């Protein structure tokens, strides 16, 4: 039913811009799929560990303004469930089945999700143990989500 993709910080390249269109309309015909971005707190690259919180936290906090209260919150976490494909498909099924339909699904920024975000978490997603850059992460993601409603329909892919 719905399908959102709660990130922080814009894409700036074109061709992830591009890829997240394409994936945006696979998905069309099997869900509303929407992708909202907060803004992500500008800052030096450098930074102690206090700082790095700050960032945390402001990006967090606009992040959690962004979620309803009544909303399937999956974080993507490298520290979370590692599930395979299909292991994805049946997680979504089974919610579907037992009555959600309002999934948010977030992505944190540079220095990842403060853990006010974390703790909102209805499920922690892990795609991998390796660290990937959060605007390719919204590809992959929008992509493994396609791919887990073709799995949930039974279809070819």
């Amino acid at each position: 039913l719905k399908i959102t993709i709660l990130a922080v910080g814009k894409l700036k390249e074109k061709y992830w811009k591009q890829a997240i269109a394409e994936y945006e309309k696979r998905l069309g015909p099997y869900t509303k799929i929407d992708i909202i971005e907060v803004p992500d707190e500008k800052a030096p690259e450098n930074m102690s560990d206090k700082e790095i919180e700050q960032v945390k936290e402001k990006e967090g906090q606009r992040i959690l303004a962004k979620i309803k209260p009544q909303s399937t919150v999956i974080t993507l976490e490298i520290q979370g469930k590692m599930l395979s494909s299909e292991g994805l498909a049946q997680e979504l099924n089974q919610r579907m089945t037992q009555g959600q339909s309002d999934f948010v699904f977030v992505i944190g920024g540079s220095n990842g999700l403060h853990k006010d975000v974390l703790q909102r978490s209805n499920y922690a997603l892990s795609f991998s143990k390796m660290t990937f850059p959060h605007q390719m992460m919204r590809v992959v993601l929008i992509e493994q989500v396609y791919r887990a409603f073709k799995i949930m329909r039974g279809e070819a892919y």
